[PDB]
């Protein structure tokens, strides 16, 4: 597996504080929502990020999503107020439809994790 | 007093983003978890501030000591780096313990919240 489980974990508590200061700031009134493990996933396959995934990992999509975000947040390659901008600027209505809200979400991380595997390549000397 | 729900849930966020970067610290190594609704009751009856609310208030004593939390950040009454030090300085070893970590949890945020109520009346009164 290309996953660290620690990794994944920070990434889960820093994408919802990050996903949910969007939200209250684009509803204009203080809230929060878990983020679905599929909208993850449904992020990693939109940038098409999911293909260079090995087989042991194809059911961890969202896990590498989280590790990936935790990754460039520790190593200092994002800021938390770069992070909302770009979530926000793709929420939609849909988020407060629960039959829409995973594709939704995952439309709105795509662009995110775009932006942060870039710079975590673009890192190395 | 008032128990807003949307609030609490952007409180629940940031509880786990701030507690996640505490754990890490203290474990020298990338990780996170999510805060239980039972370890926030616990540690507002610890404080003592469960006297405010009522008895059928008590099902909410996990989501009013979010929203306090939420609140007081919200003001800028408290910065993260303040806030994941204060967490830090009450973590124990229990807190890895599935069978204790309920109660563990519960002792670190009781300071946190002490210092929340204080500054909320300190200033907002």
């Amino acid at each position: 597996s290309e996953i660290d489980k620690g990794l994944a974990k920070f990434g889960d508590s820093l994408i919802n504080f990050l996903y949910s200061l969007a939200l209250t700031e684009f509803l204009g009134k203080p809230t929060g929502d878990r983020v679905p493990n599929a909208s993850l996933a449904i992020a990693l396959e939109l940038t098409g990020l999911s293909k260079n995934l090995r087989r042991v990992d194809k059911h961890a999509k969202g896990d590498y999503a989280e590790a990936l975000i935790a990754k460039a947040w520790l190593m200092g390659l994002i800021s938390e107020r770069e992070a909302v901008e770009i979530i926000k600027k793709n929420l939609y209505p849909e988020v407060l439809d629960f039959s829409k809200k995973k594709e939704a979400i995952g439309r709105a991380l795509a662009p995110l994790l775009v932006i942060i595997s870039e710079r975590l390549y673009s890192s190395q000397v």
